[PDB]
């Protein structure tokens, strides 16, 4: 009477969305030096420009725009009171933003909402009782019966995540279909720039808003559904010597990065095990033969790792895409790269959704210094 | 596919619990309670919570925060001063820490070294952090650091049902797959002064305890070595009609306060049925008083709705009641608690089965977005 599903967990469609007003990155430390009254701290501001200018991003989006911010002046200081306002704008944001990235994802499957079964939410930015999962699960109107898993401050490798989570969620249960979530807001993180933490000066100047929905399934309908890419393995691994190397706090201020490491190079010199260890479900091909799909950290840990690995450039360029075009929205990032892997594929005609390449990785990294890892097979285009 | 799924029922090969160990005898909780706080000079309202307490189905309850911590954490015995950041730098330091000695019991009985666990699953609603209670949880027993984690933060009094839910897929998909199932729930986010303003936390204050749970979680349990306790043949959910914004939990800079805008005791055993039916299609719906009970203790009167609506004999509740009275509402870890007794009064008695002699039971958490999540378990015969 319980059915277990045949085949592997398969991303049937990925949709996206962002706040609707573009910041440009070029007039952006103008705008943000301006907004929180510290255009003044003239040194200070040279540094932000020129992260900005090194940042590798051209765009970002931002739900809480000028006259958000002057609504809410606490969020436009640098550590007094302001969780309750950034918590009021995100619970109410988080899950909407979600809704019409789903709305799209919802569309290019094709199917009634009615054959989602499960529900899997994961943020950064703010927490709430009820969870943005079953908020998103009332404004779409999906079956009260949805079995939901809502994974609050899950960080930067939280796109990652939300796979392996809807692997086993699909795969265990025969025709289970998955809404596939991720939202991110930096209301709770925005914060004026100041000198007693220059590491802020980093996430004031890559971080953005977006959020982004898949539908997982295993056992795809032919003709009706359409397959993108294959989940076949799910893993994560503690980096060794990461202890403390990235702090997230929520306090009364919202909520504050803490660094304590080399977190560019703890990445590139201890992704190499599980990395191996993962690309043995595909036959351990080498670096190149991959896709892949990397959390846009930043331009610095993108260098990294193409160094570390030999990558030739045209590797990471679906990756760059979605930093140039949207910056760093935590763990929704990597999934729009999936899209635009996908995307890029389509335009060029290529031989798989993986620009041509038979096996991929999905990497995200954060906190605790987490690395996750999905080896995904791309599907045949047809071309 | 090359993938390699295991191939029987989700099944608890072990429960351990914890509390803190400074215990609070309910009859003395209101004198402790006014007076910590600042407020015995409020005597009608003393005598409302007094009363509350009295007819709870509570005799103790177990805090981290005790005097010597509540006054050193001054901001905490107000009612809604600001005092968030003391509360999380305790919640976040001694939840994962309840769950590890919660955890060192069930990997006792579990009897497997650790390695052998695959995944972990943690659940609590007291305090955030990054990185999780999940993976200081995993550094402090020495896990594997391939262990795969999955963390359930501001989960709700539901989160022991949602904990099986989660296990189960885990442990079905995944051949040798060894599930620790971790519910930790501290009271420092929601402590405070008791108020006239807000009448309803006098009842969360005269209900709400500390407490740890941790189960080990597996299919294809190997004969002798590991002891089946019971097996998660289905887990479900569903959000009750009409119950929007019935309880809303908000994390404030004066920590954590919920917010009742309806019957919830009505409201959930009146639309408790259609989950419960479909439930039992499982196990061949048996009726009520044939199935074994673990439900999420969150009251004495909600438990009394739920006897009087499905007609239960008064020995159904036991287990559940029993947890009540010695530990109090744990939030998410009360219902494994209650789970772990059921298999103790089982073997106390000599019954059956794991489940008093039933066959067949249900697990039942319920929570806010007025949420119901149930279990559907097989107990295991005892050899009695």
């Amino acid at each position: 009477k319980h059915r277990r599903a045949a085949g592997p967990a398969t991303v049937l469609a990925i949709g996206k969305a962002t706040p609707p007003t573009a910041y440009s990155q070029s007039e952006y430390p103008d705008f943000f030096f301006d907004i929180t009254n510290t255009s003044h701290k003239t040194e200070l501001k040279a540094k932000f420009a020129r992260i900005c200018k090194n940042s590798g991003i051209n765009t970002r989006y931002f739900h809480c725009t000028e006259d958000i911010l002057k609504a809410n002046p606490s969020m436009c200081t640098y550590l007094e009171p302001s969780l309750d306002v950034r918590q009021d704008i995100a619970i109410r944001e988080v899950p909407r933003l979600a809704e019409k990235a789903a709305i799209e994802a919802l569309a290019e499957w094709g199917q009634p909402r009615d054959q989602i079964t499960h529900v899997v939410f994961a943020t950064t930015s703010g927490v709430n009782m009820p969870g943005a999962d079953l908020t998103l699960t009332r404004l779409l109107g999906l079956n009260p019966n949805v079995k939901r898993t809502m994974l609050y401050q899950q960080g930067c490798f939280g796109g990652a995540t939300v796979l392996r989570v809807a692997k086993d969620l699909a795969e265990n249960n025969k025709g289970a279909r998955v809404l596939t979530v991720v939202s991110e807001l930096t209301c709770v993180t925005f914060r004026a720039p100041n000198e007693e933490h220059l590491d802020n000066l980093v996430g004031s100047a890559i971080f953005g808003d977006g959020a982004s929905v898949l539908v997982i399934g295993s056992d795809p309908i032919p003709e009706v559904e359409k397959p993108q890419f294959e989940i076949h393995w799910s893993g994560e691994t503690i980096l060794p010597e990461s202890d403390g190397a990235i702090e997230g706090r929520l306090t009364e201020a919202g909520l504050i990065f803490h660094l304590l490491k080399d977190v560019p190079g703890l990445i590139s010199r201890n992704t190499l095990p599980i990395f191996n260890k993962a690309i043995e479900v595909a036959g351990s091909p080498s670096w190149n033969d991959l896709f892949w799909c990397v959390h846009p950290g930043g331009r610095a840990i993108l260098d990294e790792v193409a160094k570390t690995l030999s990558l030739k450039p045209e590797k990471l360029e679906a990756t760059r895409d979605i930093l140039y075009n949207y910056g760093n929205m935590s763990g929704a990032s990597v999934l729009f790269v999936l899209d635009q892997m996908r995307r890029r594929s389509a335009e060029k005609k290529s031989r798989t959704t993986g620009e041509g390449c038979e096996w991929g990785l999905v990497v995200g990294f954060g906190p605790g210094l987490t690395v996750e890892v999905s080896v995904l097979r791309a599907i045949a285009t047809g071309h």
